[PDB]
């Protein structure tokens, strides 16, 4: 009768929440704020670090750690105030009560998920828990049970196919280029027109115009050619201290470092070629299912009009006898935790939890022998 | 008088030479490396592709691109260059008065062999060449006039059964498993541990390991529990930048793709079930000598322990009654260019060259009546 | 025959001379006075405006502007009288016969470089004209083709790597730290002793005191210690009002802020880990020419011993087995203005320059086309 939680502990924001919904309860921040200035004032609650929305409203005084870098946790005192603060102060439940679903992206150090092991049995204990694939939750959330997964997070941008209930772990294709990329891309083309950003406080500023003025140009030269025939296409955003910037192409060169990485000065394709290459790592008779059945998920995947180009450079790139056909949900900023609460209320899922006991026995080393 | 030139263009490396030594005398990667910065300084000699060792030394600036995967000529103005670097800069001598020897995997297509006779006839035009396979090279290196030869290079990996002077082609068996999966291979099982290498320019570090550092096991179970046990099988190598790694249990699980090609996702069996069923789709009276004689070469049977295993598997497969005998020279590394050695030089083998007159006879396509 | 003027424009002194020299012919503080005060005495050329050392000597009735501010050009008939001063009076010739070399900083904005520009061709109207980097400039000066600049001036302080002939823009590195927040941070350290020092005028007088007193400590927390513990780090020096100063702790306290910024409030990392962290962000396989070919330039990096310290926390950052060379050579004050008569002497950079017609073709937009 106990819910299992479901929490989704990306690079850049932490989705947790309840089995059985549909919209995650806490959606926050995975930032940890510490103060970088002296205090003068004596009392009113001058914490040493401040977690999530309250360390985003203050990140003035504020400076801000990301616990996970690229998919891999780095600072794990952070990670477990994340934890804390996720479960006491946001969800308002006790740990030792409620399975926990926990998700990973794929190729991760071993030791990464042995330390959430030792710390979620040993610190937050729980009665059960389980390690799933972000793919699979977001094929779960699709409905599907066949095709091929570009889930673009904070961190991690992943290729995973699946044909007819059955993963290909040989055609799994990892790059580590993201929002956090094209945040600080976007930090370092901001500065032509004179617009000057360093601190991570700042960082949440470009952020945030990166979210609500970018979008993918469907064809790169004509677009830069427009931009640069006739003033039409510059929008204006206003700082939180007043002024008011004016930006132009860069809103459409910012995603663009998504199909060519040698902006940034990474020699790995792009994720259309990405896509491809994964769709032919596979069998020959199951690339009619995969062309067909392309699912985008992750939160850089939101862009304007990404969903198009996505469409011409596949359609470029595999025969012309082909049905490509591209999968966008309007949900997907939120689909693996929505994979997740398809997940865990099954109930022939509910045998399939690494028990405490179990854990007692086999020490922090069972979770790769049950959880692929 | 005139000394033929021995070149045998592997996947990964070109072993060129004169005929008659007992080493070649230039042995280089196949690499073809490109600049992919922009440059500031204006002058000393910056090149637009760079060959061979220059490319290996400067590769930290370059994409580093193979003319050649799976045995297959894919790019052919990089192989031009490849064959003018190797005609012109190694070996210093000029093309129009050398006859060449060249070496080609088995079961390869026709039209490989078709445009490399139109470029070494039309570009870097010879009196004559022949064509040889590789396998009958290497036995012509270990001297003797029978056995089955297991040739395992960089890009293919292909078992070819000859008896006493005749060869059977049914028999002859081809893979597309050899040290380039491999080094795939130990790149996914690298990140394991944290050390990701994603570049061309990582690719040859992640060689150099596997070079140095990986062994094939003769009990699987048996090491990974001696693995899991104790940290006794924990080596450590040093990276260009001063960085140290550790490995453990992946010294043996990378050249165990050779026995178990499943771990990659392909389908085919290993080499040494190949190699049994190579023996007997032959006929009957004949096995007895195969099994007596049989003889690897090329680099990736360079691997400590490689024999022994070779030689229980095939104890196991074979009945018990009879004597199983594995020939591994210490030089086999080089042996296919031995045969070459000892193929140009012999009185006998001078009347059948591939003349120039014979070439604008027959036009491009008497490389398959007289080469078989 | 008609030889290039090089122009060294930096935010706190102009260096400008002949193309071939070995020394730049004018080196003069890149100011504009104003009276502040009324004349009552009439005659005797009272000029509305002073530029260079004339504004210089004549401080005490004058307010000082800077026309420049961090790399960025604000001020553009103070800069245009600039010019004209450099033009006509120091170097005293005619810029209509004579092709003109300019540095810039990295990552600029493209604004500052088109109005230069546009004045460049239309008012001090020149047959040719080109932009470089000055890091580009340093290596040049000191001779080789590979390493990482830190060069830190009166504005900026960029560190730039370049490996053989090649740069990588993905690693440049920006810090707005350098030698006027060092003689703010002076200023705002010097009311301890009870020294007060406000205007432009002291401004200078602040600016000599750090030249000609401060020093890097090697260990912070010792010679802290030292300072207060006995009597000898401390120093004199005469105001030109006959007063004399006494200083102690704050010799080295100063140009710490170059190694800790969050002296001023800057939670940006120190130049130190400004170096270790673009070293970093390069390829794996070239840091080790980087580490060996480390190479400042500019006027603040003269303090006495911040090689030793560079090469101390350099050595701590990086693995220990492995070389750290620090190269400061004596000329490095003027040796971006070297490196401009290196580059405007060769013959093979005379066809890179931006002719008249060009622009006249192009529009004040080829500047960014030719120079990267
Ligand atoms: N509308 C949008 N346009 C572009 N990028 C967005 C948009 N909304 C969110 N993002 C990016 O998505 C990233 C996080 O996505 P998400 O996958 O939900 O979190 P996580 O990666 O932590 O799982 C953020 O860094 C943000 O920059
Ligand atoms: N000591 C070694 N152990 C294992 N593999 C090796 C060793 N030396 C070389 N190799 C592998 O052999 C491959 C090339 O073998 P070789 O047949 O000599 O060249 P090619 O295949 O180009 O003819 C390389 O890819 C390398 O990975
Ligand atoms: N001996 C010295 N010690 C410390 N700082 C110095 C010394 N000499 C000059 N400086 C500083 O160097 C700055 C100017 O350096 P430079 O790079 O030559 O000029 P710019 O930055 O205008 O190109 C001045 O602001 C001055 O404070
Ligand atoms: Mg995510
Ligand atoms: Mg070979
Ligand atoms: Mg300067």
């Amino acid at each position: 009768e106990t819910t299992a939680l479901v929490c989704d502990n990306g690079s850049g924001l932490v989705k947790a929440g309840f089995a059985g919904d549909d919209a995650p309860r806490a959606v926050f921040p995975s930032i940890v704020g510490r103060p970088r200035h002296q205090g003068v004032m004596v009392g009113m609650g001058q914490k040493d670090s401040y977690v999530g929305d309250e360390a985003q409203s203050k990140r003035g005084i504020l400076t801000l750690k990301y616990p996970i870098e690229h998919g891999i946790i780095t600072n794990w005192d952070d990670m477990e105030k994340i934890w804390h603060h996720t479960f006491y102060n946001e969800l308002r439940v006790a740990p030792e009560e409620h399975p926990t679903l926990l998700t990973e992206a794929p190729l991760n150090p071993k030791a990464n998920r042995e330390k959430m092991t030792q710390i979620m049995f040993e610190t937050f204990n729980v009665p059960a828990m389980y390690v799933a694939i972000q793919a699979v939750l977001s094929l779960y959330a699709s409905g599907r049970t066949t095709g091929i997964v570009l889930d673009s997070g904070d961190g991690v941008t992943h290729n995973v196919p699946i044909y007819e209930g059955y993963a290909l772990p040989h055609a799994i294709m990892r790059l580590d280029l993201a929002g956090r990329d094209l945040t600080d891309y976007l930090m370092k083309i901001l500065t032509e027109r004179g617009y000057s950003f360093v601190t991570t406080a700042e960082r949440e500023i470009v952020r945030d115009i990166k979210e609500k003025l970018c979008y993918v140009a469907l064809d790169f030269e004509n677009e830069m050619a427009t931009a640069a025939s006739s003033s039409s296409l510059e929008k204006s955003y206003e700082l939180p201290d007043g002024q008011v910037i004016t930006i132009g192409n860069e809103r459409f060169r910012c995603p663009e470092t998504l199909f060519q990485p040698s902006f940034i000065g990474m020699e790995s394709a792009g994720i259309h070629e990405t896509t491809y290459n994964s769709i032919m790592k596979c069998d020959i008779d199951i690339r009619k299912d995969l062309y067909a059945n392309n699912v985008m998920s992750g939160g850089t995947t939101m862009y304007p009009g990404i969903a198009d180009r996505m469409q011409k450079e596949i359609t470029a790139l595999a025969p012309s006898t082909m049905k490509i056909k591209i999968i966008a949900p309007p949900e997907r900023k939120y689909s693996v935790w929505i994979g997740g609460s398809i997940l865990a209320s099954l109930s022939t899922f509910q045998q399939m939890w690494i028990t405490k006991q179990e854990y007692d026995e086999a020490g922090p080393s069972i979770v790769h022998r049950k959880c692929f």
